[PDB]
């Protein structure tokens, strides 16, 4: 049932900005964490921001000041506002909600800084 | 530090069966859910299966009956037992860790090619 649509990557000049989005379609049956994940060039996964069902932001130390994450419950999206792209950067980003153990990915999208 | 070593990869025939390790090194958090996702080529990255501490296990729908995910919390060591390796289970394999009341760590992979 659960469906998370992405959107919004693309090629960007190092230093420029971008705003992901991770829509969430289904019945959740309750309020979930949302996190964003990426996965650099031959790579692992790494744990990018989140913000919990409460409302809790957090950002991996490495993009603070620079990531902003927000989410509109009302149109059940979450977003990731990336400003200050480094080449580092670079790689496939995908949402992820935890909302009973339930976990959901996206199809990713993909982010290339020059 | 908490250090995810995974391992257990491998190459198998249809038909055949694989067992998977997760070792956590470095946590102290309480119970966290430690689980399985696999990023396969045809279908993108998926949770495969998920242990949450209290014992509560959770599988993917189209892993049930084939797959079984247990744990010792004396080697502090995650299991994952996949029958009937289908073609379709072919990819790469990472166990995370989450703990918190987010954070969550992910382990390098082991790739599964099932011939």
């Amino acid at each position: 049932d659960v469906q998370l649509v992405e959107s919004g990557g693309g090629s960007v000049q190092a230093g420029g900005s971008l705003r992901l989005s991770c829509a969430v379609s289904g019945s959740t049956y309750s309020p979930c964490t949302t996190g964003w994940v990426r996965q650099a060039p031959g790579k692992g996964l790494e744990w990018v921001s989140s913000i919990s069902s409460p409302g809790t932001i957090y950002y991996q130390d490495s993009v603070k000041g620079r990531f902003t994450i927000s989410r509109d419950n009302a149109k059940n999206t979450v977003y990731l506002q990336m400003n200050s792209l480094q080449r580092e950067d670079t790689g496939m980003y995908y949402c992820q909600i935890q909302c009973s153990i339930r976990e959901y990915w996206g199809q990713g999208t993909q982010v290339t800084v020059s």
